[PDB]
């Protein structure tokens, strides 16, 4: 819910491209603690916009099916913070990334910093390599993250 | 990993799921996942096997578990008695706070894999958690889950 994790210097025209959630965590499991948890999302992909917005495509796990969400985030006066929008969730935090390799990221509800937390660990191919997941866990030590879940049923997807 | 000197008849008694982790997602996935089991007691037999009474949920409803373990050459590692290939291996414990264990199955076409960290009390412990992730280091795990007490 704190820890200056901000990300400076960010160039969000460059994350454009699609991305796989190799790994997330929460402060409160009920949020990911299913497929038909409310955070549990699988970003599909980036888009960043001309005006400096983000376009994030999400796939959800939905009675059987996969249901494509689409949620654009507003740059705001502090760069690597967006809103949302969403009932749920108003915040999104670009931790760090090094726009070639992983992202990585969290959603809020700035009124309930203590329990709404959700970051993910954003990799650009299906493949795999230990320093994504390195750098996240590091990014993590200083949050009260209470389930963590890493994949490998791949990208290609094991669960849509 | 297993400890040595372990005194099964001392584990006796009622016990909390503080932290759960496995090696498949699918295990722990959803309050209903399978192996998504909370210990609510421990009861070793006079002969050195164990009992072990779970709460889970089934039909809405949490329902409360029975396995048997039966004690094998190796103090410490027990053979559960069900038609899939399982074991318990208790890690390490004080006896008096925690408790750590592992669940495994060889009958999975790979390995199938559950730990837990135990606590006498409903309450957390800095040292029963960092027992228990030293202790998960050197196994392939892939989903963590730690509580703040409840079921």
């Amino acid at each position: 819910l704190i820890v200056t994790q901000t990300m400076k210097g960010l160039d969000i025209q460059k994350v454009a491209g699609t991305w796989y959630s190799l790994a997330m965590a929460a402060s409160d499991i009920s949020l990911l603690d299913a497929q038909s948890a409310p955070l549990r999302v699988y970003v599909e992909e980036l888009k960043p916009t001309p005006e400096g917005d983000l376009e994030i495509l999400l796939q959800k796990w939905e009675n059987d099916e996969c249901a494509q969400k689409k949620i654009i985030a507003e740059k705001t006066k502090i760069p690597a913070v967006f809103k949302i929008d969403a009932l749920n969730e108003n915040k999104v935090l670009v931790l760090d990334t090094d726009y070639k390799k992983y992202l990585l990221f969290c959603m809020e509800n700035s009124a309930e910093p203590e329990q709404s937390l959700v970051c993910q660990c954003l990799v650009r191919t299906p493949e795999v390599d230990d320093e994504a997941l390195e750098k996240f866990d590091k990014a993590l030590k200083a949050l009260p993250m209470h389930i963590r879940l890493s994949f490998n049923p791949t990208q290609l997807e094991e669960q849509c």
